[PDB]
RNA sequence: CGCUGGGUAGCCAAGUGCGGAGCGGAUAACUGCUGAAAGCAUCUAAGUAGUAAGCCCACCCCAAGAUGAGUGCUCUCCUA
């Protein structure tokens, strides 16, 4: 289940054989992969990738940089963003300065740091929606909020991704 | 102590102070992010993040007989 990876997209790539450098418009990433999978540049305009002779380990692992490959191009020509939706009477999101604050009913105003490689904002008092270039650091970090305070199933207050589900009940 | 009433230091508690800290590290159960085999999905057979009175260090004391016997400063080795 394989597919060439689309590379117009005015980005450089460079390697090193066990290395693979990607520098786009706005930002640069690296990747090293190990002595199974191998990745070539392919003059045409697209990347594929070969792999060692066949074996378990490969089969699981051929489609597998076939997508981080991928993500690592779009992230670095256009980037990826992640929704947040807030439900709750009282919870709000703010960006004072470099970090983000939230209160979601606890009795103090939790506060985590935004890392330089991400970028945030808030266009209504009661979403929040990040903004970057690596599926990682962006999913992790959106994943945190979450953890915070989880939809409830009475209610659904709390945060929430888009386009998700929420087991709802009755509570009397 | 003939029997009693008081008693400094000392010893002692019922008296007087202090103590149990850490946004430090790695994990269990669990929740996850990214994402193949299996064009979907999947917390994972690549990678990675949160997190226990528990585990390790940190805190207090002992400690180079640690025969693996350590390290550093200083001193001494006269007369014919
Ligand atoms: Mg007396
Ligand atoms: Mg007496
Ligand atoms: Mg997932
Ligand atoms: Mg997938
Ligand atoms: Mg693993
Ligand atoms: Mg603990």
């Amino acid at each position: 289940g394989k597919q060439p990876i689309t590379v117009p997209a005015n980005v450089a790539i460079a390697m090193e054989g066990q290395d693979l450098k990607v520098k786009g418009p706005l930002g640069e990433l690296s990747i090293t992969y190990p002595r199974e999978v191998l990745v070539e540049k392919q003059e045409s305009g697209f990347l594929r990738v070969r792999k060692a002779v066949e074996t378990r380990r490969a089969n699981q692992m051929h489609g597998l940089f076939r997508t981080l490959t991928d993500n690592m191009v779009v992230g670095v020509s256009k980037g990826f963003e992640k929704k947040l939706q807030l439900v709750g009477v009282g919870y709000r999101a703010t960006v004072e300065g470099k970090d983000l604050i939230l209160s979601l009913g606890f009795s103090h105003p939790v506060r985590m740091a935004i890392p330089d490689e991400l970028q945030v904002k808030v266009e209504e008092n009661t979403k929040v929606t990040v903004s970057g270039r690596d599926k990682s650091v962006v999913g992790q970090f959106a994943a945190t909020i979450r953890s915070w305070r989880p939809p409830e199933p009475y209610k659904g207050k709390g945060v929430r991704y888009v386009d998700e589900v929420v087991r709802r009940k009755e509570g009397k």
